[PDB]
């Protein structure tokens, strides 16, 4: 964790061992930039970091007016200031293009304490870094003590959860089961004092949950499943919520196995309940005005003597039967029944977070989650909420010829579609034929089987894990609330 | 099973049902050529065997005067007479560029390699007629050479054929416990002690590679880590042989293509090969204590099996991200190495039939020698050559060992490029190796000529017992230096 | 390119705009480490580079006492000051023997100034022109100056093989490889000699034809004939190059992950350029010939085909297998011309296998032969010039491999394994017994193009083979 300190001073008398000073669109014209003449020598143009030795100055480049360039380099500059020897550096407080001061000051405080994350747990030469405070000096780069205080609030709690996530996501397999996510999920709830229930296979059996029973079946005797539900309620709840997320802590595409090059990475199959968890620890410790439910259904999808099979038909929770035709599509099984348990609360918003098709990473890229579902106004709240919190979004749109593409002769709906094209929204489209007609207009589907996890870095995230889904759907939320 | 008779007396003196004669490089002049014109007649040029009838010659070309073609052609002469009614045969001594000492033991392996083949499963399986090779001490261009020979050819042919044996066994009976087994049976033939140690004995050590190999098929078959030591009056040196045990390799969940599997069961060609060194260095009487090291376990694909993602903590303490659990043998190998280096050896050799690149840069019939120590990796490469295998070192350079780095983990088990694949897990097992080992270890990939499907040199189909002579020569030569 | 002072000075009283200075294992200790505590400050503990700004000491680190690995951080320190603003530097003189080192710090530092970049819109002019080496010992004017000719000549030979290899396929046709054998021999007064498709006829050169057949009206072949002749040769040596300009695989056609990069299947013809090149300005001893088959694989209606039964000017019969193995027929023609001159020594290069590159990795280079001592003076001298290689074994089991049941011999293995070795027995079909054991055959598939930087070398090509075979040809004289 790095601490930050808010001080009541100027820049230039702060004390910390080292400075930080951004570069706002290649302008060196500030008083803080202290030797211009050093950084035209060694040409630095303001394309990433700089450090002046001499005055250790570390100068970091932020190629437009922007909160969300401003994220990224805080970031940068952290990682850069990781490896050296200072315990302490101090930096200003800036308002880039974006209301627009809390927003800018979220940012910095987030973007910097993201910084010290990586996944290091399993390297032998791992060190504690000796970069241990950065030092606010409030005063503007160009009220701001209780804007900055409240962007500080923030920026711990998002980071403390967006970190729950990633060490969970980034967790391997061997370790991470499904019965490992209920005791992370219990951690969670006895820190935040919140009601938890961890259901098993007979709790499953007994609500008719038979799709997520089946993805299951292979590896029943080894790692059993778990229904984990989370609840958040506080006394004045304006909305109930319900956060429904794949816990799929690894998914090797069952009978129908995943080639070796696709099944690497897969440890993050549990991404979208992952997320949920680290929902339900912001959203408590924010103390948001709504009773909040995470749903996570989690199971790994492996493959043996016992697994589900290609033409199996399975009765889903919600009656609906479904013809097997391919054991990888398994996400939206364990969805289907999470998601009609979910209904089951009457919830006033349902959003559910899976790392669902490669149809949708090969449509958006890696960095970006879709959007699906059929209120327009909610998915736009979600997105514009989401792209503001810092996530890359895109709703993509139903359409009724997708949806005869699911079709089955032989049961009610097929878990895969008969083109190869359109992945991500017949997926979608299969979740909505368990979505009740009361609750079509009170679902989200998000999609986040690209960002979820990345092998490189890239924004604010290191290698691997990144908490996709958190700060997108922590917004989302308050910015519904502030509505309500 | 061929008995060698070593009998003073001249060939043409010598009694046996049938002969032998060698005709090298198209030369025909020799008295033993008895009828030259019946050659002619059906234009017999020296090239593969060819039986004079009247007279019971049987004649075997060796294409030049060399004798590692001679050995071959040993092995083709008594492979063509088994099929035939002579119970005896007799031949004289060949000299060919090799010397006389290195000729005898080629004739006399070559000769009773000729009866091998893998025939336990066919319903047609005939016992030879042929049961003896009366050799007469003479000249075709010496008694102690001959006895000296003999001696050799009885205990290598034993040696091979046990490890032929076992990795020719398919995998639903040779299973990690049949391993051991056959390991028992050369440790009560040689008075060897021998440790036999299971998945809890893995678990105190902290052999986690190995044992998340296993963990797929350990309620089906468990693991065994086979410990075997010879240990004799004088030691001149301590050594460690290691071997990958795999008796089955079905890829795990990165599975192999049905086409890759066949042949699996002889992933155990490393761990066999080293059950039949001490076989051989026991009864040879070589001046050196002899630790034998096997992982054996199958790598099988089931709902607890280990996974692209894994990090395992090997015993050695390093951490290893898996990325295919097809990159297996390195894994079982890492940790059968720690415990290796624990003995204090002065030398560690490693067997493992480990990579497809090593066959694909080498091709089927050459093993792959890696290390650090220049002089070692020439002593085992000019030996093994001498003893009739087929090597050729591989070098290490710091551009390779750049690939096999994690973001995630201390080493990955596999390489980020397509290219360099032996060379690569050399350097993987590399990581595992200790400062004060690295200059003691040579590390073999023995993936091609371990099991070959077709006839060659002096291999019947499928296992070969490569490794083994090559090892064998290799610790006699050190010894010679101690 | 980076011009080298030699000044009779200290490293002290040398004068440049910056200073380089060298880290051998951590040793921290020297007098010219001038601020040690800055470096402690910023944990610089002596891996990749550290610019010391007030004192404008750029500091290279290497990891043990190695001279290969003098040469490489002596080019990284040079790519580092190549984006700066500082005209010179001044470095001292290292000795990871002294003859050595100062080639692999001249070398070192000319070739960290090399980037393909031709095509680069934000292509600048670099500010940094010269290196002031200052005549003093880290722990001599003779050696140096003897050092800068070889580095000067060798720095020239390769950029001149790296820029032809890395010349787009639309560019670098057949045509263009014969222009740029036309400038190096008369840069080098030498003799020259280029053919075309009419002279391969003449020349019954039926392989060599086949693989051009198919883009023959577009790009004809060149068969390319250096040669140097100086006062005095105590050796004819034979060199002779693959110039496959590009190889899509012909109707045996590569997929698209496989046909990028194919632009350097010319990599051994190139570098048989750059070595007449550099033999020639080192006036060595000998008579030396560089042959070149340049033409591409292309497909189209007039391909060449699996089931083609080619016969080779050597006489033997092939037959094609697979179109895709077509450096080996250019080769086996372009070995029988070279056989003709009689040469004491033939060594070819080729791009010629994947399976090599499987087997040794990207970084190293293939030796075949029979000859075991020519093979291993062609690996030790290598090796000492810089370069990887391995010496891979022939076998009668692989020669079995190659057999054909219409043919003499087969353009492919039967066998998925020991490619590159089958493709060397291939070769040896072509080789007169005569010739067997005068010949080398060097497969630099591998290290000719690698698509990231490593060692001396930029992006894309790297000149292999220039500087073993100018070590091995040295050294080949000295026993004469
Ligand atoms: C078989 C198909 C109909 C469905 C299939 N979906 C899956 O395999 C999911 O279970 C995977 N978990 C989807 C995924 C892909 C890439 C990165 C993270 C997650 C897919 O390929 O999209
Ligand atoms: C996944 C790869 C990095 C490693 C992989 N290695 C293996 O599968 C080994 O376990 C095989 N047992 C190696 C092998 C290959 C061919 C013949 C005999 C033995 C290989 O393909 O070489
Ligand atoms: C078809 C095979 C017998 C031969 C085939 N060889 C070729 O395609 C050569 O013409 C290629 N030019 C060899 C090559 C491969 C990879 C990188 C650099 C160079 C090969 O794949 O090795
Ligand atoms: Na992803
Ligand atoms: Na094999
Ligand atoms: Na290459
Ligand atoms: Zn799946
Ligand atoms: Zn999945
Ligand atoms: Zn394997
Ligand atoms: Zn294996
Ligand atoms: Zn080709
Ligand atoms: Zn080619």
């Amino acid at each position: 964790m790095l601490k930050i300190k808010l001080e009541k001073t100027t820049f230039e008398n702060a004390k910390a061992e080292c400075s930080l000073v951004f570069i706002i669109n290649k302008d060196f014209s500030h008083a803080w930039v202290k030797n211009k003449e050093l950084l035209e020598t060694f040409k630095y143009e303001g394309e990433g970091v700089f450090l002046d030795q001499e005055n250790k100055i570390l100068y970091a480049g932020v190629k437009e007016d922007d909160v969300h360039l401003l994220r990224e380099s805080a970031c940068l500059a952290v990682r850069t200031l990781k490896k050296l020897a200072f315990k302490s550096v101090k930096v200003g407080v800036y308002t880039c293009g974006a209301n627009a001061l809390l927003e800018n000051l979220k940012a910095l405080f987030l973007g910097l304490k993201l910084g010290l994350y990586e996944y290091d747990t399993f390297k032998s030469n791992k060190k504690e870094s000796v970069l241990k405070e950065a030092i606010v000096a409030l005063e503007l780069h160009k009220s701001l003590e209780k804007s900055a205080k409240e962007a500080l609030k923030y920026a711990e709690i998002m980071t403390e959860s967006l970190n729950i996530v990633k060490d969970l996501v980034n967790t391997p397999p061997m370790i991470g089961t499904p019965v490992y996510m209920a005791e992370v999920a219990q951690k969670v709830a006895k820190e935040n004092h919140l009601e938890i229930h961890v259901h098993d296979e007979k709790f499953l059996e007994e609500k008719k949950m038979n799709a997520f029973l089946a993805v299951n079946k292979a590896s029943l005797s080894v790692n059993p499943p778990r229904l984990i539900h989370l609840v958040y309620k506080p006394k004045k709840a304006k909305k109930k919520i319900a956060l429904v997320g794949k816990g799929l802590t690894y998914d090797c595409g069952g009978l129908s196995l995943k080639p070796a090059d696709y099944m690497v990475t897969m440890k993050a199959d549990k991404g979208g309940g992952s997320a949920v968890i680290g929902l339900l620890n912001a959203l408590a410790k924010l103390g948001v005005e709504a009773e909040v439910h995470g749903i996570i259904g989690a199971t790994e999808n492996m493959i043996g003597p016992a697994a589900y099979k290609p033409d199996d038909i399975l009765i889903s929770k919600e009656g609906k039967s479904i013809e097997v035709r391919n054991t990888d599509a398994e996400g939206r099984l364990v969805l289907a029944d999470c998601l009609s348990y979910a209904q089951d609360l009457n919830p006033d918003v349902i959003v559910d977070f899976a790392t669902l098709t490669g149809a949708c990473v090969v449509g958006l890229g890696e960095f970006t989650s879709a959007i699906m579902g059929h209120n327009e106004e909610l998915k736009n709240l979600f997105e514009t909420s989401g792209l503001e919190s810092g996530e890359l979004l895109a709703k993509l749109p139903f359409n009724r010829h997708l949806k005869k593409l699911i079709e089955s002769k032989i049961a009610d709906v097929c878990n895969i579609s008969s083109s190869r094209y359109g992945g991500a929204i017949t997926a979608g489209l299969f979740l909505n034929e368990f979505i009740r007609d009361e609750f079509k207009d009170k679902w989200l589907h998000i999609d986040i089987a690209g960002p979820a996890y990345v092998e490189k870095e890239w924004d604010v995230n290191s290698f691997g894990a990144s908490g996709a889904g958190v700060r997108a759907c922590t917004a989302f939320v308050e910015e519904l609330l502030k509505k309500a």
